[PDB]
């Protein structure tokens, strides 16, 4: 009877229809677009010869004139828009061609116009601009993210407040964890991430609204949105001439301040020829400390706390606090508070809302019956929405500013709590903001510390979008990830601790935090970590305040090895190996970082390990759906089971835990890298025993994987060891009998690739037949896949492949982290391989997947592949091209990493291996380097081609001396040093 | 510095303010309106001499002229406005009286002029008419609940659909269980329940918007709801003279429907005499299957689901589903779809939208860019967002009816379940409502269900809002609380399932069900229930599907006694008896009826016990926070232990488990009653062992409580055996060293009053010491509070009055269902103690917190009291006298007890024990009462005060013969006897 179709069945798109009925009688162009006119999809609206894949007959439709227009024929007869001449025309199925009217005419040629633009531009700093009109490609496209700044102050990891904002200035603002301080949103839609009054405002006049910060109406005559480095400015223009300048950003810490502040800055600029008196009303939504309830019980939400009103010493009104009765919900203490500057005169609000109900009455949000006239009325009861009130009024030419100040005080960062605390720091912070100029101030701090920052590392390409997107925009993200990991964004919005293995973010940001003075935060950072890893050589899953999960994931401790061993090759501080820290066993028990690193070595390469010497694989490993063993034990139980073995069998600590469990090939190429790590350290260190010792285990774990784990064309992900008859035996290359492609024999891993080359362990021929397997299966036009098609069910209980449509995360999304990864050893593999038609290749494959990820070229066609121009993504559906969020992802660190890397940057114990691989039709490639006690201007020329130092010839000069090492020094002299290489 | 005022400690109120400063310059009268000025609170703008309490001046401050008017007062001066004659003046403090401009004089008079009724009215029939633009009392006051009907049926109580109404339709609608049809809102506001499109609806004209169902702007001029038992019907005229009806109720179940549709026809009226070409976009937004994922992961929320069209047999659209890829989210479909009727044409959509983006574009939800012209694309993501479209001309006179049908199928009532299952159950009840007149005949239906189910019990007094009150909306929501217990209304909306202690609302309900002819069904949940008991005695505290929380808490069986124990003696039917019935245990095991409730019983007065043979307290009991044993274990930890015990000591099973954890005097006196009820069972099932038995072990039982919970003022709450050296030994009464009140000796609860009287163990004597305990520290201005202030941390420390302000849940309130419980026990004892000036001050204490409870009277004074004329709210706030939220609640099931027992009405063995208490004012009480094969009118008659049988004089007759026995005959038949009482 009734039939069924979806969005994916659908058996034609609009543009495809449109294509059929009219592209042999009118020319369609590159792009087109196009809409049903009926529910049945039988006929359709269309336009021919867009610049790009753009809305246009969405916004057509909204247009009055065009819209009617359109009616005279649709739905019933099909039509498309050309434009001929500077003319548009209407074509029909029958041919006829109708010169439009002219009301139409223009409508149409104003709606095409920019089209090109529709999604904003960046400027040549990377800011994006954004049109307020304009429709979104995606939920995270038009996205900032913000932090402030606990450097130099106590904890700084956990308390460095965070904010989301969007183009009108949406979102919400935490503290340290997931503390609210403006509310969130958990709603319906991934374009919600708060309560909708926040950060607005209206204006009146004459009792009447005038402007509200997030309606544009006809009276709007221009709006746009600028996303920088740590702020956002948004401005508006009146039709009766007023402009309006919205500026946010966190206030980065100074002693005696609240935890958290967001200061919104409004400046109102009278451009009329009349004074006009006016009034602002600011409102905002203040988190509930009391979150889990508000599924469970909201009216608890509203019952635990009231609204408090603040009071200068003058006995002047100055703001809101929510009041809280439970103790648990009082350990912070949350604010909002106004300053209006006009001329000379200061002034505080003159009155307030605190009842969403009072304050909407009879109207909407966006045009709320008491907006103007606050009734003073302290809510007895939450939510805390607030609203603040003040007249001004401001003269022809002249311009009134209004500062808000919005945040948190908290015991986290204050002994003897009590809300006493935050208005003594409240106080601090608004005598500090007195001036006028302050703010301004405090901006311009901002910026420059993030363009001090990133000077660790700066292209100079004349490419501008490549240039301010890797040397701010992704030196930016890489900053925000290493304090947040991937805990609060747009649509990252829940209880996110911090995962033992983000301590790879800290890979790519030590380097710049080392060269602004912090060497101490990084190894504040490490030994932090440290602290995470038991005795025996596993590490809490998870930490925030404390850690937990103990040994539940294989993978963790393994890569703290590569965070130290970046540290200790770079600053060659050897210091760390001596520090007494923490075990996570507790009981005021330290151990010495060398030994707890170890130990780490010893539990994935003596006692966590399976039949074949491989580490166990235990519930997964950095792989998070690999549930292969149903019944895996984490490492607390591990250890008692462990110990009781030992007495059982009389063995020895050290000796294999017995088991059938799976081991990770994953983990034994983390452990084979961790070992070398460990070994370069000692011999730095001048410790000779375990220099010789790592060395040696590293032989060792490395004839393992190849003789247990190199299978047929690949480096197996999985080894199984439950089937003694052999029924499965691996999982990860031919002949695994685990594929689910009825064209592919075995399942490829992308990470098996990527880590039998970054731990050393490949083969140039093995690297070969892998190429060529993943351009045969895991290459996609959007880039490298994660895996193949895989049935683990023939082996485990299910839940992981059973979720997603096509292209979406683990139904075979390309995962960017991952695909950043493989880049990575793509780039070792290109700089080292003796093929030079290989390494050719596998650089052709990293800058390919390169030029997939770099968030400035999402706004090539950014209808497409929205993402986010300024901020990284996560995946790219392989379905449509689009990259879907969240902001927050490895994608941006190892991003970095890679093109470092490609512009030749390795870190080593005697220096810098230098080692470039450019693009084939660039010639030339120049950067600047920082370093602790130098600095360096890298000038590489080539012809057009691909060249290589191991394939190409070339002269390398430093400082004027044509040398022949290629491990330029790291030097100390406090100089300049020239690089210039030539390929012939 | 910084001083900080907090809502409850702003030293005066606007109205105090008003007062202090006008209130002998002209008079206020009994209630009057203020508000400050300024945020310091120094002046105040009031009005004076209303009819009640009311937000009159921010409706006034709501109307540009009065507003204007007042600024050339304030903030600087306050002011008081003030009638005589019919004209307005304003006074100032400097005693000018100016008379005010006409149109000034206009607004005022239009403002005060219905005061009396901004909160609504009440129908003859107890429907609530309620203005749409007026403020809210509160969140619950303009409310209503709908559900479906599954009698008849599988797992009726599991499947039965319910939803959530607005005056503007917002709200949600869920299938089983949890399950949402429509999106449930977790946010911020008490005020939202759902996601703000659902139910709501555009019209358009010429490609303009012209009405918006949730808007009511300057071009609506009539504007109102009607909320009647389960349907709510809202009306609008525009100044076009255009009249719009919505109906909003569910669909009762029919063979091959789905399991939940709830039905909103929209009735488009064209009183004009010009025809109008219309269309509508119906919209709504489905509720995600992945509820959990909503705060943990948006996203994913997002790309597991797409929409997808439906089309019926001959190609035409339909409407829409939600299609989901993981097999979780597949095990229910949802639909929506949409009928014009417009003569004899009836039609489908023509277009729709499923993109939220695109629908609203540039505008808002209120003004929607996209609304007119729907782009038909179907979104390959979620959210299910829906917009359904259709044009319609509507003739001069004409009216065009749109029927849209929502709602979901699932596997939880059909085997081998796939979305084939969803399209024959659409397209079954799409046949069935193919003609118009099926919905309002359905419709009908519903109407006489509901009036033919309050049949049992009817009032005929002179009060229609009392009659209607009782006879109408409290019988249909002891309905809706049989099936819903306490998991879905406004503000509760997340995952609860039934607790085994809400079998408590069938001990109301049964009687209804019973004269409807579904006494079976009152049995299938009486096994249901049985069923959840272990073999041993104890309860698994909860359960939906399945049963959990095994003895966790130590009243729960109890209560089960009592349900046996009204439907045994109502029916007669002891058969039940010898029903055998799945053991919670499993296994495969079944226990007849009998022997599980005489495990209860020995369970709590054997083996469960503590030292004073008193059934142990354990985690808690009926009281949530009565957290005094810290180690407490449920019921399987118990078992475990306790037959340990008897290896490791020789005993034998009924031997008491020994510990020193504390005992609940509340559970003995449940536990009592439980035994007097099953003796009373046991002979009429003439089971002579049985009688024997529980009448002895119920002497010992209440020996028992005599001598060790007796404590000189009160019967304690809990008695304690942890501290042998007499420290502290019991809680409840003076003495217990507990109290945190320094003006009160002893902690008072409530509930060791109520439930000494229900069980029958506390004396003439006994009961007129603590009514006057009562008195003095139980009973507020606004009723009957839990319990007196109590420090409980001098023996654990934990929650509650760790929780709330003064006023609010457990820091105090009068929460109404333990009132209701109270003055159950009042009742009873008023009918029976010997002191006729007893019974005649618990009398007068009963219909006086009977007064504070009644939904209807909440309009008497609805801007201060709050809660919802048709349906009882949870508590009341001490503080304020506000009714707050839930709106299910106890108190309905009690309070329905409560009056059917003071009209005189007892089941016992051999027939109706008459003893009616009526109030001292009324001078006739007439009513009429059903029975499965009888019915009778009953009528009181009295003298102007205090009468009752015990000691006043009276004539009884019955069918014309006077007699003597005052236990009436349960006749059967089938005849109506006249039962006439005659106190002189
Ligand atoms: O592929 C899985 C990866 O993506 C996300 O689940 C997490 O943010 C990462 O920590 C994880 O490594
Ligand atoms: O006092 C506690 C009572 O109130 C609420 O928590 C629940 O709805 C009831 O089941 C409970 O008995
Ligand atoms: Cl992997
Ligand atoms: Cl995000
Ligand atoms: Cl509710
Ligand atoms: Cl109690």
């Amino acid at each position: 009877m009734i039939t069924k179709v979806t969005a994916r069945n659908n058996k034609i798109t609009p543009v495809e229809l449109l294509n059929q009925k009219f592209g042999n009688k009118i020319n369609l162009g590159n792009f087109a677009d196009a809409v049903f006119t009926d529910a049945a999809f039988k006929n359709v609206a269309g336009i021919a010869n867009l610049p790009m894949k753009a809305p246009v007959m969405q916004v057509l439709m909204e247009n009055s004139i065009v819209s009617k227009y359109l009616k005279q024929f649709v739905p019933d007869r099909s039509v498309s828009f050309v434009e001929e001449g500077q003319k548009f025309y209407i074509v029909l199925e029958d041919g006829q061609k109708i010169e439009v009217p002219e009301d139409v005419n223009k409508a149409l040629k104003a709606t095409v116009s920019d089209v090109k633009h529709w999604a904003g531009y960046l400027t040549e700093d990377g800011e994006h601009v954004i049109d307020l009109l304009k429709p979104a490609p995606g939920p995270h496209f038009y996205v900032n993210l913000l932090i402030g700044n606990r450097l130099g102050f106590k904890r700084t990891l956990q308390t460095t407040p965070k904010s989301v904002v969007d183009r009108f200035g949406r979102g919400s603002f935490r503290s340290h964890a997931a503390t609210q301080v403006l509310a969130t949103r958990f709603d319906m839609r991934q374009e919600e991430n708060g309560f909708p009054a926040n950060r607005q405002f209206y204006l009146y006049e004459d009792g009447k609204q005038i402007f509200y910060s997030a309606l544009i109406d006809d009276n709007i005559v221009e709006a746009t949105s600028k996303h920088s480095s740590n702020r956002t400015v948004i401005k508006y223009k009146t039709a009766s001439n007023l402009e309006i300048t919205r500026t946010i950003f966190l206030v980065p810490h100074k002693k005696g301040f609240p935890l958290a502040t967001e200061l919104q800055r409004i400046e109102i600029k009278n451009a009329s020829d009349k004074a006009r008196n006016l009034s602002i009303t600011y409102t905002g939504m203040f988190g509930t400390g009391a979150v889990h309830a508000i599924f469970e019980d909201v009216t608890y939400t509203n019952v635990i706390m009231q609204s408090a009103a603040l009071y200068n010493d003058k006995g002047e009104f100055i703001g809101i606090t929510p009041d809280y009765y439970p103790e648990e919900f009082k350990q912070d203490t949350r604010f909002v508070t106004m300053i209006v500057r006009n001329g000379d005169e200061k002034s505080f609000p003159q009155s307030f809302s605190t009842d969403y109900n009072d304050f909407v009455g009879t109207g909407t949000l966006e045009h709320p019956a008491g907006g103007s006239n606050l009734n003073n009325k302290l809510n007895r009861k939450g939510p805390g929405f607030f609203a603040l009130g003040a007249p001004f009024t401001v003269e022809p030419g002249k311009t009134v500013i209004i500062d808000t100040f919005t945040g948190l005080s908290s015991s986290k960062d204050n002994e003897n709590y009590s809300d006493a605390v935050m208005l003594r720091e409240l106080d601090n912070l608004l005598r500090y903001f007195e001036k006028s100029e302050s703010v301004e101030e405090t901006l311009n701090e901002i910026i420059n510390f993030h363009e001090n920052y990133g000077k660790y590392f700066q292209f100079n390409t004349g490419n501008k979008l490549f240039d301010s997107g890797f040397n701010r925009n992704l030196a930016f993200q890489v900053l925000y990830q290493t304090f947040m990991s991937r805990s609060f964004g747009q649509t990252q919005k829940g209880y996110r601790e911090i995962g033992f293995r983000e301590i790879q973010d800290l890979f790519a940001s030590m380097y710049y935090f080392i060269n602004i003075g912090y060497q101490d935060f990084v190894k504040e950072l490490l030994f932090e970590w440290t602290a995470n890893v038991y005795k025996m050589g596993y590490a809490n899953h998870n930490f925030y305040w404390v850690g937990k999960q103990p040994g539940l994931y294989s993978d963790d401790s393994l890569w703290l090895l590569q965070a130290y061993y970046r540290y200790i090759i770079y600053t060659k501080d050897t210091s760390v190996l001596n520090e007494e820290v923490p075990v996570a066993d507790g009981n005021n028990e330290k151990r010495a970082v060398r030994e707890t690193l170890k130990a780490i070595i010893q539990y994935s390469a003596s006692i966590s390990v399976g039949d074949h010497g491989l580490p166990l694989l235990d519930l997964a490993d950095w792989n998070d759906s690999l549930k292969i063993d149903s019944n895996s034990i984490d490492g607390a139980t591990k250890e008692k089971l462990y110990y009781e073995q030992l007495k059982k069998t009389n063995g020895k600590y050290g000796d294999r835990f017995m088991s059938d469990y799976s081991e990770s090939v994953m983990n034994a190429f983390l452990l084979k890298l961790a070992i070398d790590h460990l070994a370069e350290i000692a011999t730095l260190d001048n410790d000779t025993q375990l220099a010789q010792q790592m060395s040696e285990l590293s032989k060792e774990v490395t004839d393992r994987i190849q003789k247990h784990a190199w299978k047929e064309n690949f480096f197996a992900r999985v080894l199984i060891n439950r089937y003694k008859d052999g029924s499965y035996t691996y999982l990860g290359a031919k002949g695994d009998k685990l594929s689910a492609d009825p064209n592919i024999d075995g399942v490829y891993f992308l990470n098996s690739f990527a880590w039998s080359v970054l731990s050393d362990v490949a083969t140039d021929e093995q690297i070969a037949i892998m190429v060529d397997v993943i351009k045969k299966h895991l290459l996609t036009p959007y880039g490298l896949r994660l895996v193949t098609p895989a049935d683990l069910n023939k082996i485990a209980n299910d839940t992981a492949t059973g979720h997603y449509f096509f292209g979406d995360r683990e139904n075979g999304a390309v995962f960017k982290h991952a695909s950043m990864m493989a880049v990575a050893a793509l780039i070792k593999a290109a700089k080292k391989v003796k093929d030079n038609e290989l390494a050719k290749e596998m650089a052709r494959i990293a800058y390919f997947m390169i030029d997939l990820v770099l968030p400035y070229k999402n706004l090539e066609n950014p209808f497409q592949v929205a993402g986010n121009p300024r901020i990284s993504t996560q995946y790219i559906n392989t379905d449509t091209g689009e990259n879907i969020g969240p902001l927050l992802s490895g994608t941006a660190t190892w991003l970095n990493l890679n093109l470092i890397s490609l512009a030749g940057i390795e870190y080593t114990r005697d220096g810098i291996s230098f080692n470039p691989i450019l693009r084939e039709e660039e010639t030339q490639l120049n950067f600047t380097l920082k370093a602790p006690k130098s600095s360096y201007k890298f000038s590489i020329t080539k012809p057009v081609g691909f060249a290589r130092m191991e394939s190409s010839e070339y002269e390398l000069f430093v400082d004027g001396q044509k040398i022949d090492n290629t491990v330029i020094p790291m030097y100390t002299d406090e100089k300049e040093h020239i690089v210039t290489l030539k390929f012939k």
